[PDB]
DNA sequence: GTGAC
DNA sequence: AGACAGTCTGCGGCGCGCGGGT
DNA sequence: GTCACGACTACCCGCGCGCCGCAGACTGTCT
């Protein structure tokens, strides 16, 4: 009948016979079990200590369907051969690059288009440079338009200059530089090259391009780190540079270089600093103001100077690249890294123009309408208050109005005449004067973020007025009788200095002391001070009634603060995007499919945005985007949060997308389970693999149900406990999730959870310090151990770490937590690169009509026509299973669990959102969007027209030419240092639950070693 | 300052 | 009719709190 | 009954507000 499931000694299911044969081929691991039996016993003991032995898991029928064959006897051979296939011929052009540079022409000619100069010959006019490799730089007049003005290119033989018609006697500034990227394969090298790519004429096509734009900044960051640890490590570099510039003498003996050697191997990200560091070139930056002008006649003069400046920039960039590139080849030697770098350097965003303009208009209009309306009333209140200065008796009794500086200076008199020398407001109180910045200002300025607002809005805490102090922040007065009682409420007294200042101010104003000052609590802790009382996390106190106001505008101010902060943060970046319409370039916007079959109706409003993506902008080799990878999600009360819904597909096309499930937790569990060689050998690995997302039995959901919070808050809590957070911070997090709890309750819960999770600690001379008795002790010990190696490498692809964070460059300020995080956060980049390479290979092999659109970390999307949508989903599933099998085989296990093999959901839609069934109603958008479609593996297999067709025979013939070289895995290199007796005794001690047993094992080891 | 020696 | 020494008067750079994302 | 350093989520982007160091114009004796 049906096939029977296969189960380990632990109740975990594996793949079926067909999937096993097509993925892992034939393998045998029977010989390890004889050594593994002791480990199994240890694992069994651990599983009995936490009560997970004999507990049932999820068992389902096996899945079997045919797959495309592999190109080697192992996954490493397959991936290396496909990487060499996808990396050519750009890799050959990157090498054999010229070293000597040709001479510069004496005079430049002003002529529209492309002009080529060859030493010894006359200048010529050309249509395209038509070169394999060039170095490129672009200049533009940004205050006039977004279109380029001039450009220069350098090759191995000649020089090229491109001039716009706008500076050659024209009134139309809309022009783009042509390079024939749709038919000629080429490599263009530049510094921040995306900004230059955005100004190329033939890049505005839905059909794929054939040019590779390479960036030196990403190579420099990935190689040298730039001390970009986002800690005052970055501050010490600037401080040391300031100290060196201040000193006019250079002593032979150097102080603080012994303590911090890494100060000598770092620079900044700007091109001038990189050139000064690597190539010792002093690059002057003075002419950059000439491109800030409004009149174009300025550019007509000083033409030769500007062209020479741009050519000097080109020369510096070439000399920097010729030194940077071999180092990058040395640190990252796997072809998949280069293929992923090429894949992530080409992205496109199709939009529409009128919708974008309407969205911008509404988003600005609502914001200004709210802001002006509230500010008018605040100014009116200030005007009414400032009129009573003539009666000292009325305001000297008010508890709030008595804290203002009611002092007036005399009017100056010069030679018995009016001086009239910049006197802003004579004979007025000081608090009123400070509102006006200068004499020209006629109306006082005020904002809800000002400091005197809790004085203008009479605020009370526990039915007591608030008092501003110098040393502390906001405080309130409690009489002597109840001082002990409020100590039961865990409030904290202020320091003695503020007490003395309060005493002297009350003696100056002429009253007697009746109590003491208590501090308003702060969310972070008792040490921090409170400075603002109208921000987030004070709304709950306003709802309860602890914070009270005598004015109705406090609640409206809180609403306005909650509603319009993200627009205030991102308006300038959102409104300054470069959008190119269809009506201006009618010969460019070509369709993805060759058989267009006309159908140009109702397509009169189309646009394309090219993002400015830095492929490697972090120490962990992640990509950086300032606008599109920092975009908010749609919310019911947030203005302008519908940004990502503005990306729309043209008629006849759609978006197919996916996102990886529980990514880095799975990687950490795999690292922890690699010691025992069996999936589920540790308690956390067994807890992670028991259920699936579709049944609502994942670890994040269970944590949320136990803690009584949402799933995102559970994700934060779980990712906070790992990477080294304390119990006090966990208690503060629990307080912030549920603000109705008591301090002791949260402390007890956090203490119990940390005791159950991590365990206890032991210090021994032989085995240093180690955790024991917990369900995640082995994982913590392994993560601590792998970060102290001499040459740290990524376990999957073998990428190296930056020079700034290596051991030999550090004697103090170890920066330990980043070195702990680095490997786990850097494995995701390799995951993404493998996924992209697999998708590119499948698309090229089976002639699908698809192209990558956007990749936000572990989320990816593709633009696919209506005919090949389910084939694209199938290719995504195959890529996922290949990547997971690669990860499992590299770490030493030749099996894969069935539950984690495939994506949970695959999304097909027409816009970009997080969930298909979202109306996306915002305060600025009043129209709902129809829902999309989401599919799992069984529903995908049930549908027709989802099967791949006939393949091309020549692709495999081209792939088979490349070579394969065997390499040894990273953990196998790591395991050579330790003797097996040390390992077995350490593993035996890590699973014990009492100090006496560990001491006995240490004594037995000491007796055995002799 | 605080669980471990 | 300058000389110059006090004597204010704003103006710009810097750090920090506070929000968005995986 | 002492003790010896431990202890610490991570990676990115950017704006408004208070604070302080200076460049510049204005009297006022002074020659
Ligand atoms: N506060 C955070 N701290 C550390 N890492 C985080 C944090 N938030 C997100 N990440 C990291 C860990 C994730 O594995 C990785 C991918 O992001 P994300 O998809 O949001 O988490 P996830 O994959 O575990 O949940 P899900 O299964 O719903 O996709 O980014
Ligand atoms: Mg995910």
């Amino acid at each position: 009948t049906a096939e029977a499931p296969r189960i380990n000694p632990v109740g975990i299911q594996y793949l079926g016979e067909s999937l096993q044969r097509q993925v892992f081929g034939s393998c045998g691991g029977k010989d390890e079990v004889e050594q593994s039996d002791k480990l199994m016993e240890l694992s069994k003991k651990s599983l009995k200590d936490h009560g997970l032995w004999g507990k049932k898991t999820l068992i389902t029928d096996p899945i079997s369907f045919p797959l495309p064959p592999l190109q080697g006897r192992s996954l490493d051979e397959h991936f290396q051969k496909i990487g060499r296939f996808n990396s050519e011929p750009y890799k050959s052009f990157c090498e054999d690059k010229f070293t000597e540079m040709v001479a510069r022409p004496a005079e430049w000619l002003r002529k529209p288009g492309w002009v080529k100069y060859v030493p010894g010959m006359a200048p010529v006019e050309v249509a395209y440079p038509d070169e394999e490799l060039v170095v490129f730089d672009v200049e533009t007049l940004y205050n006039v338009s977004d279109y380029p003005t001039l450009a220069t290119a350098l090759s191995s033989t000649a020089w090229y200059l491109w001039c716009s018609p706008f500076i050659c006697g024209g009134d139309d500034p809309a022009a783009l530089i042509p390079l024939n990227t749709l038919n000629k394969e080429q490599v263009v090298i530049g510094h921040n090259v995306a900004y230059d790519r955005a100004r190329v004429l033939e890049e505005y096509n839905f059909r794929d391009s054939k040019a590779f734009f390479l960036d030196t900044q990403s190579l420099h960051i990935a190689s040298f780190g730039l001390c970009s640890r986002q800690r005052p490590m970055f501050m010490k570099n600037n401080k040391k540079k300031e100290a060196e510039v201040e000193s006019e003498v250079h002593p032979e003996i150097s102080i603080e270089d012994y303590d911090d050697p890494w100060l000598n191997v770092s620079a900044l990200n700007s091109l001038k600093d990189v050139a000064k560091f690597h190539c010792k070139i002093d690059l002057d930056k003075t002419d950059r103001d000439f491109f800030a002008s409004t009149d174009k006649s300025t550019i007509i003069e000083n033409f030769q100077k500007l062209v020479n400046y741009c050519a000097t920039d080109v020369t510096a960039t070439s000399q920097v690249f010729d030194k940077i590139f071999p180092v990058f080849l040395k640190k990252c030697p796997h072809p998949v890294s280069f293929a992923g770098l090429k894949s992530l350097s080409k992205c496109i965003l199709p939009t529409k123009l009128n919708d974008w303009n309407d969205y911008l208009n509404s988003s600005e209009s609502l914001y200004q309408q709210s802001k002006v309306q509230i500010e008018s009333k605040i100014v009116q209140i200030i005007k009414d208050i400032a009129l009573l200065k003539d009666k000292p008796d009325f305001y000297l009794k008010d508890p709030w109005l008595s804290q203002l500086d009611w002092t007036t200076k005399p009017l100056r008199l010069t030679k018995k005449g009016v001086p009239a020398k910049c006197q802003k407001l004579p004979g007025f109180p000081e608090w009123y004067r400070q509102l006006f910045p200068s004499k020209d200002t006629v109306e006082p300025k005020i904002t809800i973020k000002s400091r005197i607002i809790p004085i203008l809005f009479k605020l009370s805490w526990e039915n007591s007025p608030v008092i501003w102090s110098k040393e502390s922040g906001w405080c309130f007065n409690v009489p002597h009788e109840q001082v002990e009682t409020y100590k039961a409420k865990n409030y904290v007294l202020a320091d003695s200095v503020s007490q003395e200042e309060e005493e002297i101010r009350m003696n100056n104003l002429g009253l007697q002391c009746t109590g003491v000052l208590f501090k308003v609590p702060h969310p972070n802790g008792p040490t921090f001070n409170c400075t603002n009382l109208l921000t987030k996390s004070y709304n709950h106190f306003f709802e309860k009634g602890v914070l009270k106001s005598e004015s109705e505008l406090a609640h409206q101010a809180l609403q306005i603060n909650s509603s319009g902060s993200y627009w205030m943060s991102a308006r300038e970046r959102i409104q300054s995007q470069f959008v190119v319409p269809n009506c201006k370039f009618p010969n460019e916007f070509q369709s993805l499919s060759a058989k267009s079959s006309l159908n140009n109706e109702k397509t009169n409003d189309l646009a394309i945005i090219i993002p400015k993506i830095v492929p490697m902008g972090t120490i962990t080799r992640r990509a950086v985007e300032n606008t599109w990878l920092t975009a908010s999600n749609a919310k019911a009360n947030r203005i302008g949060s519908e940004l990502k819904t503005q990306v729309k597909a043209p008629p006849g096309y759609c978006f197919v997308g996916a996102d990886v499930d529980s990514e880095e937790l799975w990687i950490a569990s795999l690292v922890g389970d690699s010691i025992f060689n069996v999936h589920g050998g540790t308690a956390i690995g067994w807890m992670c693999l028991e259920g699936t997302k579709n049944e609502g039995t994942d670890l994040h959901t269970k944590t949320a149900q136990i803690l009584g919070c949402s799933r995102n808050e559970a994700k934060i809590f779980n990712y906070g406990r790992i990477y080294g957070a304390g119990a006090k911070f966990a208690s503060q997090l629990l307080k912030r999730f549920n603000p109705s709890l008591t301090d002791e309750e949260t402390k007890k819960i956090a203490n119990k959870l940390y005791e159950n999770t991590k365990g206890k600690t032991k210090r021994s001379k032989l085995f240093k310090k180690f955790w024991y008795g917990g369900s995640e002790s082995i994982l913590f010990n392994k993560l601590e151990s792998i970060a102290e190696q001499e040459t740290p490498k990524t376990p999957v692809l073998g990428c190296g770490i930056t020079y700034s964070l290596m051991k030999k460059n550090l004697r103090a300020n170890s920066f330990l937590p980043s070195r702990i995080n680095w490997a786990i956060q850097s494995s995701g980049v390799d995951y993404l690169h493998l996924l992209c390479c697999s998708m590119e290979y499948i698309i090229k092999k089976y002639n699908l009509e698809a192209r990558l659109c956007i990749s936000i970390h572990d989320e990816i999307r593709f633009l696919v026509s209506e005919k090949d949508k389910y084939r694209a989903a199938m290719a995504l599933q195959i890529s996922n299973i290949w990547t997971r099998a690669m990860f499992c085989q590299q770490m030493g296990i030749n099996e894969l669990p069935q539950n984690c093999a495939f994506f949970s959901q695959v999304d097909i839609d027409s816009v970009i959102r997080k969930e298909v069934n979202m109306d996306c109603i915002t305060p600025s958008n009043k129209t709902a969007i129809p829902h999309g479609e989401a599919l799992d593996i069984n529903q995908l297999l049930d549908k027709p027209n989802s099967k791949l067709g006939k393949p091309s025979l020549d692709i495999d013939s081209k792939v088979s030419q490349y070579a394969y070289n065997y390499r040894e895995p990273v953990f196998e290199e790591y395991n050579k240092s330790y003797t097996p007796e040390f390992l077995k005794y350490f593993l035996a001690m890590q699973v014990q639950s009492d100090k006496r047993d560990v001491n006995r094992l240490e004594d037995e080891y000491l007796r055995e070693c002799t």
